[PDB]
């Protein structure tokens, strides 16, 4: 059956290096070297606030902490408190629960607690409800530290959120480390992938990662592990169909190991984003045959992207210390880099226009995923209107408190041309206001999407945007890039009944017992499908690549050639109406 | 490893010299000299409410006082008391607790009481809630004073707000002290900052302060300490790198002392200040290459700032009456000093009219960082419409009130062409209203920031400041200040390979054991740059200033000159677009 490990590796969560170097020089070196907090006679405190997608490193760096002292040094005792568990209406009984807790804790020396769902724990301090709200908040204060010279004990905080609560649980001097989790995108998740499938006695191939790492986004270490419980029982009930309708109880081979990349794939058919139980993000890789229909423009997009901002991220300070300079002493010389890489920029934007029909809105989610690792969000106006709580604006100055609140990071509006015919001028000037509320110095990215071509718009993006490059306009494609897209089809027409199921026959499996245990038409439809076609756009081109799959699916059984060609050139006849 | 210290000698809330000898004139004199309030049968009471921004003088006061107090006379007891911490939800088991605390703080005679949280401790007493609101608040009323005389017993107050709760919690009579907290700035900073690092046997260098006390703005005692730690950290791993991965442990040598000020500079990188928790303050100084391009009119906004205001603040009444007068008998010499340097000013206000790019929106920061000790806020229309549960002219009511509640204190708008757009003719005459509400003898600052020019404006801007040295005109900079704005990457253009790390080698550190414990075309782009850029706007140079970092960025390394100039030059030529 089942069980759980008391034993991680960072085997699960595997990837947050300079993260477990800060929490090893929180918690190791106060016992390993217990000179130097006398010959600089010096504080420094513990206490980390974990927040960011919950399961994706909250119980997984629960497990890696308590797994990393575990396995680091003996001996050394652990204690898990989950939100609200020793608690009462009374206070005085509640808090005795607690500070019984903090005795004992105290009394068994090499000792960490873990505190998860500290809003639980620990509400705002507000006076407009009972005053428990305001006891156990002041008590937990003055018995975390304050009045308490906690000594030797180690004091773990985790939420979602870095600002469930009000900022005086975040005392600067004993809670100084927050972790934020970034959700690891493609590496370090083919590297938490592949520390996942070395459980198995059949290796995986390394071909389908980081195929399957890259197909994944969005998930944690256990529901990653739920997909491999799911591609092992694709793999159970696609090798056995006997699993079914036993009183009489049956007995196994233990040879039963097959594994496909059909089992993953279903379980593709099969799954569920964490992150997509009730959000929608536009993370969408644009269409493989409609890179023929958009790659010689996306090149430009990524190319102009990386001059207009770099991406460079942050080296690991631990190699960057492990090379050495030999001048230290200049502070001209740390304002020299501190100029590098920084003052190289002016602020981030960018336009898209062109036609309708022609490539919009998949291109956005698709330089969405051309890159990841940064921080972004968008205005949409469905993410704006949806609380009416508050003003609009109130959350406008809210969500630009937050994306000020973050990395250099990327913003985003889709569908510029209804827009600003959505909102009032409250938000419209609000909204142009806190465009000039930052500086030019820092990088955060505008992505601006619009439906409708050049010359024709309305001004206010043009005092917005009066730089030549912070736009660009779109063309219809060039009809080698079309034929380029309708090539495979026009191969498909040749190769119907054992190339595809059209004419394949699909045949029955028995049951295994498991025993008791008690041509030339070709070029005038060519002269058909171009030429008479005058560069349309490219949703006409989905609407009769949609019609031919039609033709094609509903004759899909067809031998001894050149008798299929009527149907969809009448369907062309028709389309051209 | 951590620890805390009971005797503090002023040595991190240092500065406040005269609330110190104001606590001092209230704590010590009832029982050094018991005679006094006989010869005059007085009463004078005891008890201050601290306000202002917490740890800087909350805890650090609270310790300054215990320790005052401590090192002042034997024997005293002290008593802490942080919020709701002897409550319930009855009333006379709640109140049990807090008199028999009180009756036993009657019997020791030689004590004081710290309060803080004063909401969590009696908030607003309302009867739309429980009755135990009424309660607690009147209890406490007849249990610290009016039925109950209290003898020798002290009671200290602290909030972050000094308007939290209602006015009867201020009694006049028992509660006449309330400390503002000023957030000391530059001189008080570099003495907090000295009187810390002189905790170490490394004195520090005087040249970086009162500089790091200058760069460090917004921060108490304790998270200056954690500036302290951080440098002291990067000095650790910055000495050792084998600080990592330690099953058998590892003893040192205690010569571990070497200080950078690269550690304290990587500390800025890597700091967060506390009012910048969540606030986004413009306390921004003027960029030192655009000294050569503001500083020739800076002189006069800080000259004619000081001639239309004195910024003349209040000396010690110490050394005042350590300075004696003659004649002490003439209330009209007292009326003449109180005409004096009071009687001199008319309605402070002062309006930048200039065009756009050209200087705009980072000197109002920059004056804001030629002085300081005076309080200040603008009207930021988003820190108008931040809440809508108001209107948001009882917002301005209630701005306009907390403002007449300071000292004399500064107002500022930025960005009027796009405003009075932004809020209707109600918020309009409500502000113009309140511009006449209060007098001309105070000395309240209006600045107005514009980035149209002048001669153009609608005149209710004229109406207001008719007085014809109420604004002030910009232009474009001469010829030599862009040239010496210029002026360095004219140089730097010449030492690419080992003045700058274009063509630096960056090598590698050995690791310790720590053993075991069980030219002529110059000219010519000279007048590129020059004269065929025809006086243009400063955002444009930035542009140009950006490029050509880029420029100097990919052509880091080159030997053998002359040969790095047609980069620049095109990159000007197509910037003349």
């Amino acid at each position: 059956p089942l069980g759980v490990d008391s034993s991680l590796s960072f085997e699960s969560v595997g990837g947050l290096d300079n993260y477990i170097n800060q929490l090893k020089e929180m918690v190791m070196l106060p016992l390993l070297y217990p000179e130097i907090f006398q010959r600089f006679n010096m504080q420094p405190p513990r206490g980390v606030l974990f927040h960011g997608p919950p399961g994706t490193g909250k119980t997984l760096m629960a497990r890696a902490l308590a797994a990393a002292c575990s396995s680091e040094n003996k001996k050394v005792s652990f204690y898990m408190r989950k939100g609200a568990d020793c608690l009462s209406k009374w206070v005085g009984e509640a808090e005795r629960q607690l500070r019984l807790l903090f005795e004992e804790a105290k009394s068994t020396q090499p000792s960490i607690i873990f505190f998860d769902e500290i809003d639980g724990l620990a509400p705002v301090r507000s006076s407009k409800q009972e005053q428990i709200h305001a006891s156990i908040v002041s008590t937990l204060l003055a018995l975390m530290d304050g009045m308490e010279s906690r000594g030797q004990v180690i004091i773990i905080g985790a939420t979602n959120r870095p600002d469930a609560v009000d900022p005086a649980l975040r005392r600067p001097g004993r809670f100084d480390r927050e972790f934020y989790f970034p959700l690891p995108d493609r590496d370090a998740r083919k590297k938490i992938i592949e520390i996942h499938t070395r459980n198995w006695d059949p290796p995986v191939p390394e071909w389908l990662c980081s195929m399957l790492a890259e197909k994944s986004k969005g998930y944690g270490g256990a529901d990653l592990r739920a997909l491999c419980t799911e591609a092992a029982l694709n793999s159970i009930k696609r090798t056995y169909p006997q699993l079914y309708r036993s009183t009489k109880r049956l007995q196994i081979d233990p040879k039963t190991i097959k594994v496909k990349v059909k089992d993953f794939v279903m379980s593709m058919k099969r799954m569920i984003p964490s992150s997509e139980r009730s959000s929608i993000s536009p993370s969408k890789p644009l269409s493989p045959e409609l890179k023929p229909l958009l790659n010689e423009a996306f090149q430009d997009i990524e190319k102009t992207l990386q001059k207009l901002m770099p991406v460079a991220s942050k080296l690991n300070p631990l190699e960057e210390v492990m090379y050495d300079d030999p001048k230290e002493n200049d502070f001209e010389y740390q304002q020299r880099l501190e100029t590098f890489e920084t003052l190289r920029i002016y602020k981030p934007r960018f336009l898209i226009c062109g036609r309708k029909g022609l490539g919009q809105t998949a291109l956005g989610p698709a330089i969405l995923q051309q890159y990841e690792g940064v921080h972004v969000q968008s205005f949409d106006m469905s993410t704006l209107l949806q609380d009416s709580t508050q003003s609009i604006e109130t959350s406008i100055i809210h969500l630009f408190l937050e994306v000020r609140r973050h990395t250099p990071s990327i913003i985003y509006i889709p569908d510029i041309d209804n827009w600003l015919n959505v909102l009032p001028l409250t938000a419209i000037t609000t909204f142009s206001s806190m465009l000039e509320r930052l500086d030019f110095s820092d990088q955060i990215l505008f992505l601006a999407l619009s439906s409708s071509p050049l010359s024709e718009l309305h001004p206010q993006l043009r005092e917005w945007f009066s730089s030549k490059q912070s736009v660009y306009s779109l063309q219809y494609p060039t009809r080698d890039s079309i034929i380029a897209f309708f090539q495979p089809i026009l191969e498909l027409i040749k190769a119907s009944p054992t190339e595809l199921p059209g004419g394949i026959p699909r045949k029955r499996r028995v049951l295994p017992e498991l025993p008791l245990a008690p041509e030339d038409r070709l070029t005038p439809l060519k002269q058909l499908l171009i030429d008479s076609t005058t560069g349309f756009t490219v949703d006409q081109l989905l609407h009769l690549h949609s019609f031919l799959y039609q033709i094609i699916w509903n004759t899909k059984s067809e031998w001894n050639r050149n008798s299929v060609v009527d149907e969809c050139e009448r369907a062309v006849k028709e389309f051209m109406i």
